[PDB]
């Protein structure tokens, strides 16, 4: 079967980090740091990893039963599958599927609805992905809203996330981080069945990411979020499952109306794009662009520079 | 170029009429109502209809500039397109892409950013698409909200759609009605453009819904969602503009474990799915269950019993 990407246009697809729309191609570099995130990690032969799923509006998303922490607004969330079955820690994955991949304050809403009645509430909420009370792993998080008497036990809560928040009397931008991982089981264990670091190998290769800018809810959060593959590609490798002949698919970035080439890439097998740049660019794209596959090549393909 | 349809199961798709993941098949009569959606529209060679866009996070979404009701705790917003382009009121759509389609009170946030210093907000807000200040195609909304002094105007404002509340009776469930349409430009002119109204047209068919659960944040709401196409296929008819051979695409639902065909069900090529069956009926479907197209058939095609 052969190996296609998908024909959508940058805007018109879907971070596979947050529920947001993609914004921008953008390439920087990455030797400072490890480039590690478990939602959006999927090989082109169609296999899902880290955290990754495939619905876009699930991902940051989570769904239990609440208890409220006494004398506090602080409620634990326990947590189930994204179908509301059990959740299972014992399964070879980090975290839940759509469980946040970054340290970082995301604000959101928590909603329940009562079986019996069908009454419902709706509250602010914040899920600090670096407390110690973050353990989605073992099956638990913590949430800070703005009650302390208004969720029941026993009832479906949901979290949908909205935004970031930064501590604004605090050095600006100095929170999200979005390549620092939570410590899914806390601070007394040790992530687990992460998908990998990636990096270029190539010389004069850089990752190339596709990039959104996450609504701020307060303060001056750092908003940046790149995703390795837009959600549309994970949800179209995972269906397509064609072989890969070779670890490298060539990529080419057409302006269909003038029909010509702006740019090559190498999308890899296990799941990340690589392009021929050095230092921090966001690419300069006619907005009706797609990216065409063309060849399997071998790792060692000499793209032409961006 | 041979027409298919998406391999995701049910469950790993999304309502095209609010971004929450589908739950269920149903169907049920449907002559109490006019049925005609205005997301989650499209053909299935590919043509977009009504308000219907392809991102499934932009559905409820609204983006624009805020300015403030002095005395209140309100805030009309004078709308843009979803990648902040000028909204065009002489468009020939009903309203701008991705607007609710049904009448009731959506909670969510509104957000914003300035671009000098990276400083952010958010706050509570419920749009009412019953009021009279819900004008979207005359290019404005009204916001009720818990603040009266945080926005800036003339910057880029976006309202992140969460749940459904229910207010103002004593009845419950009597809100959202998800039959009926807003009137998009209130009082100052009916509804255009719309795509249309759906009935089965053949003996002893129904419709078949993709239905979902919305979040509700207070009162008692009605939170069936019922639409007429997941927002995947609509994404994958889009991209693929497969030409329709008839008028009518015959999909079997098939368990892939078994190969056993649990019911057969036509999808129109206006972008709609009957079957065959007389009453209100939760269908019960195994959790890897799929539809496959098989065959374009003629209009004097009788479906097998469900």
């Amino acid at each position: 079967k052969p190996f296609t990407v998908p024909i959508l246009t940058v805007e018109e697809m879907t971070n596979s980090r947050f529920p947001i729309p993609l914004e921008k191609l953008f390439t920087g570099p990455s030797g400072a740091f490890v480039v590690q995130p478990q939602n959006g990690r999927c090989t082109t032969d169609g296999v899902l990893l880290g955290t990754t799923q495939l619905s876009p509006v699930n991902i940051c998303t989570f769904r239990g039963d609440v208890t409220h922490i006494a004398g506090t607004q602080e409620y634990t969330m326990n947590l189930a599958s994204q179908n509301w079955n059990n959740y299972d820690p014992t399964e070879e994955i980090p975290a839940p599927l759509g469980t946040p991949d970054f340290v970082g304050k995301i604000q959101g809403v928590l909603t329940q609805t009562t079986r019996g009645d069908g009454s419902t509430r709706g509250h602010k909420a914040t899920v600090s992905t670096g407390s110690v009370h973050f353990t989605p792993k073992l099956g638990s998080v913590q949430f800070s809203t703005d009650t302390s008497n208004d969720f029941e036990t026993g009832q479906n809560t949901k979290f949908t996330p909205v935004g970031v928040v930064q501590d604004g009397s605090t050095t600006h931008q100095n929170e999200p981080q979005q390549w620092v991982l939570p410590d899914y089981s806390g601070r007394d264990s040790h992530n687990v069945h992460l998908a990998p670091a990636v990096a270029p190998t190539f010389p004069g290769e850089q990752l190339l990411f596709f990039r959104s800018t996450m609504p701020g809810c307060s303060g001056y959060p750092n908003m940046n979020l790149d995703c390795l593959l837009p959600q549309e590609w994970v949800q179209h490798f995972y269906q397509e499952a064609a072989p890969a002949q070779s670890d490298v698919a060539l990529l080419r970035f057409v302006n269909p109306d003038t029909g010509r080439v702006l740019f090559e890439c190498k999308l890899h097998k296990s799941g990340y794009v690589t392009v021929a740049h050095t230092g921090q660019h966001d690419l300069v794209i006619p907005p009706n662009g797609y990216f065409r596959f063309d060849s399997w090549v071998n790792q060692f393909y000499t793209l032409a520079p961006m």
